[PDB]
C-alpha cells in the first residue's frame, strides 16, 4: 500500500511535529528551468519568501554545514529547496550521493516543479530520497497558461499553452513515476485569487490519481509579475482546504520558508548574507 509508506517523523508532513522536529535547507540549487509568474528568486538576509537565500553553497560545503547544524540543533530532515529547481542542478544529486553516506540517519527531502521528474526519477530512487514535493498550480491549460511564461526542456524554450502542456505532462507523469518507485509525493499549490481559485479541487483529484499522498495549499505571496495581485484571505484558503481535505489529506502549517532556512520551522535561522558589502 502507498499508505504504509507515508509515515510522520518529518515536520512538513503532520503539523503536530512541524514546531517540534528540525529540518535544514541547503542553498545548492540556484538555476531553474521554468518561469513562474510569481517567482522572484533573490539573494539577501531578510525576506522569508521561498526563493530567497543568503549565500549559495557548494555540495561539499553543504555537507559541512549539515554536520555543523546537526550538533547544535535537533535536525531530522535534509531538504534541497534551492533558489531554482532541485532537479535542474546536478549539484543536488552530487550532494545527495555524499549525504547518503555521510548522513544515513536524517531523511532526505527535496522540492521540484516536476519538469525533470521523468528524466531523473530513477536517480532519485537510487539516492535513497524519502519525500519529494511537486509544485502543481494548474491542470486545466486555460488556467496554467496564465501562471507560467516559459519552460526549458531538451535544450529548447516553450511559450504560453505550449509551455504549460509540457510542464503538466511531466509533473503529473512524474508524480505517478515517483509513487511507483516508493517515494511519497507532496503537492504544493499556490492559491492565486482570480486565477486557480475555483480550480484547486480539480488539481487535488488529478494528483490523487497520480499517487500524491498529501497536499499543501498555500496563499500567494504577491511577488514577481503578480505583485499587484491580492494575497488570498485566510477564510478563503480554509474553504478550499476543507473541500480538498475530503479528497486527499491536507497539510495546514506551511510557513513558506526560504531556500537556506535551517532549524525547527517554529524558531529557525537563515544563512548570513556573506562579507562583501562595504562601499
Ligand atoms: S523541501 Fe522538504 S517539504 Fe519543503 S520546507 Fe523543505 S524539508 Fe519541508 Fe515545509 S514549512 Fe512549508 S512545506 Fe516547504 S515551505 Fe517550508
Ligand atoms: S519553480 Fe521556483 S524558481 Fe522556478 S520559476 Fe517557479 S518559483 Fe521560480
Ligand atoms: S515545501
Amino acid at each position: 500500500t502507498r499508505f504504509a509508506h507515508i509515515t510522520k517523523a518529518h515536520p512538513c508532513f503532520n503539523e503536530k511535529l512541524h514546531d517540534r522536529v528540525g529540518r535544514v535547507h541547503v542553498p545548492i540549487a540556484p538555476r531553474c528551468n521554468i518561469h513562474c509568474k510569481f517567482c522572484t528568486r533573490d539573494i539577501n538576509e531578510c525576506e522569508r519568501r521561498p526563493g530567497v537565500t543568503g549565500r549559495l553553497m557548494t555540495a561539499d560545503d553543504a555537507i559541512k554545514h549539515v554536520e555543523k547544524v546537526k550538533e547544535e540543533m535537533p535536525i531530522s530532515v535534509i531538504g534541497v529547496a534551492g533558489p531554482g529547481d532541485a532537479l535542474a542542478n546536478e549539484e543536488t544529486f552530487e550532494f545527495f550521493k555524499k549525504a547518503s553516506k555521510k548522513f544515513p540517519d536524517l531523511l532526505k527531502c527535496m522540492s521540484t516543479n516536476g519538469l525533470l521528474l521523468p528524466d531523473r526519477a530513477d536517480e532519485l530512487a537510487e539516492l535513497g530520497i524519502n519525500t519529494v514535493t511537486v509544485t502543481v498550480n494548474a491542470v486545466d491549460p486555460e488556467i496554467g497558461e496564465k501562471i507560467y511564461s516559459f519552460v526549458v526542456y531538451k535544450d529548447k524554450v516553450y511559450h504560453g499553452r505550449e509551455a504549460f502542456e509540457v510542464l503538466s505532462r511531466n509533473q503529473l507523469e512524474g508524480i505517478e513515476k515517483l509513487a511507483e518507485r516508493g517515494i511519497i509525493v507532496k503537492v504544493n499549490s499556490v492559491l492565486i485569487p482570480g486565477l486557480n481559485d475555483e480550480h484547486i479541487v480539480d488539481i487535488a483529484r488529478e494528483v490523487k490519481k497520480r499517487g500524491a499522498s498529501l497536499m499543501n495549499i498555500i496563499p500567494l505571496i504577491p511577488m514577481g509579475e503578480m505583485k499587484d495581485y491580492p494575497r488570498p484571505t485566510c477564510e478563503q484558503i480554509e474553504r478550499v482546504r476543507n473541500e480538498v481535505e475530503k479528497i486527499i489529506p491536507v497539510f495546514r502549517a506551511c510557513t513558506q520558508c526560504r531556500a537556506d532556512a535551517y532549524g525547527i520551522p517554529g524558531k529557525k535561522e537563515a544563512d548570513k548574507h556573506l562579507d562583501m558589502t562595504p562601499a
